[PDB]
C-alpha cells in the first residue's frame, strides 16, 4: 500500500505533457499505466494485484497488428490521463476510475478492420451487433475480462456505483465508433454556442466524455511531427490490407485504402485532419479550455502534412 510506482526523470515530466510517446519499450507500459491511474485517481483506487492481473488480460487479448494493438491502448490511455489530470476538479471519483480503463479496454481484440469491412464479409459480429459493431465486442470483452477470477478492480465499488462505472465504461467506448462523433461534435458545438451547454446535465455530460475519447483515440495527430509520420505509416499497413480484403470480396475500395493510390496520403491526411481532427480537437479545448495544446499540436500537424504535400518534404 506504500508502494508508489516513479518513473525514470524524463518519463516523469515528459508523461503530464500531452505530446508523450509511451516508448518502444512494452515491458514499462504496465508501469506507465499504473503510474497514470495512481497519480490521476489515487493509489486506493485499485488493488494493485487485480490491477496488475486485469492489465495483462486485458494486453494479452490485443492481438499483433499494425496500428489497433496494444501500444494503441496504452497511447490513448495516457492522452486520457493528460486531458483528466489539466482539469482536476470537473469530473467525479467514479469518471476518473472508469475513462482509464475504458481507453486501455476501448480497442480489445481488435482485428485491424473497420465495421465496414465485417459487414461487408458478413462477419459473425455484424449479425451480433448490427452498429458499432467492434466498438460493442470490445466493451463485450472488457466485461469477460472483469468477470475473471481475481479480475475486479471495481471489488470494492457498491451494487450502484459498480452500475455507474460499468455505464461511463460502455457508453466510452460505443462513442470510440467514430461514424458517431459527427453528431456528436454538431451537438456540442450548437450546446455550447447557444449557452445550453450543462456539464450538471449527465446527458452533457455522456456527449462531453464521448468527445474526450474520439480526441484521445485520434490522438496520434496530437504527437511531435516524426511520432504522427511513422505512427500513419501503421495505420495505412491496416487500411491497405482492408483495401486488399475488400478487392478479394470483389470490391474496389475507398481509396484510403487502396495501396495502389500511395500518392493520394498526404492530399487524405488534408481532409481527415480539416473534416475530423481540427473540428474535433476546436470543439474540445471551447468546452475544456486547458486542452489547448492538442488543438495547437493538430494544427502543427496539418502544417507538416502540407509541406509533404510541397514538395518540402
Ligand atoms: C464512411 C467512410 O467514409 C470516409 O472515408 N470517412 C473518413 S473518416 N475517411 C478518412 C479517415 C482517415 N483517418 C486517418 O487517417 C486516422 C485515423 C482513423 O480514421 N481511424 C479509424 C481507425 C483509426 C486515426 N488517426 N488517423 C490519422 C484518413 C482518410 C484519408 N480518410
Ligand atoms: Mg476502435
Ligand atoms: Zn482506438
Amino acid at each position: 500500500g506504500l508502494m508508489q510506482f516513479t518513473l525514470p526523470v524524463r518519463l516523469c515530466k515528459e508523461i503530464e505533457l500531452f505530446h508523450f510517446d509511451i516508448g518502444p519499450f512494452e515491458n514499462m507500459w504496465p508501469g506507465i499505466f499504473v503510474y497514470m491511474v495512481h497519480r490521476s485517481c489515487g493509489t486506493s483506487c485499485f488493488e494493485l494485484e487485480k490491477l496488475c492481473r486485469f492489465i495483462m488480460s486485458v494486453k494479452k487479448n490485443y492481438r499483433r497488428v499494425p496500428y489497433h494493438n496494444w501500444k494503441h491502448a496504452v497511447t490513448v490511455a495516457h492522452c486520457m490521463y493528460a486531458i483528466l489530470q489539466n482539469n482536476h476538479t470537473l469530473f467525479t471519483d467514479l469518471e476518473r476510475k472508469g475513462l482509464l480503463i475504458a481507453c486501455l479496454c476501448h480497442d480489445l481484440d481488435h482485428r485491424g478492420f473497420s465495421n465496414s469491412y465485417l459487414q461487408k464479409f458478413d462477419h459473425p459480429l455484424a449479425a451480433l451487433y448490427s452498429t458499432s459493431t467492434m466498438e460493442q465486442h470490445h466493451f463485450s470483452q472488457t466485461v469477460s475480462i472483469l468477470q475473471l477470477e481475481g479480475h475486479n478492480i471495481f471489488s470494492t465499488l457498491s451494487s450502484s456505483e459498480y452500475e455507474q462505472v460499468l455505464e461511463i465504461i460502455r457508453k466510452a467506448i460505443i462513442a470510440t465508433d467514430l461514424a458517431l462523433y459527427f453528431g456528436n461534435r454538431k451537438q456540442l458545438e450548437e450546446m455550447y454556442q447557444t449557452g445550453s451547454l450543462n456539464l450538471n446535465n449527465q446527458s452533457h455530460r455522456d456527449r462531453v466524455i464521448g468527445l474526450m475519447m474520439t480526441a484521445c483515440d485520434l490522438c496520434s495527430v496530437t504527437k511531435l511531427w516524426p511520432v504522427t509520420k511513422l505512427t500513419a505509416n501503421d495505420i495505412y499497413a491496416e487500411f491497405w490490407a482492408e483495401g486488399d480484403e475488400m478487392k478479394k470480396l470483389g470490391i474496389q475500395p475507398i481509396p484510403m485504402m487502396d495501396r495502389d493510390k500511395k500518392d493520394e496520403v498526404p492530399q487524405g491526411q488534408l481532409g481527415f485532419y480539416n473534416a475530423v481532427a481540427i473540428p474535433c480537437y476546436t470543439t474540445l479545448t471551447q468546452i475544456l479550455p486547458p486542452t489547448e495544446p492538442l488543438l495547437k499540436a493538430c494544427r502543427d500537424n496539418l502544417s507538416q502534412w502540407e509541406k509533404v504535400i510541397r514538395g518540402e518534404e
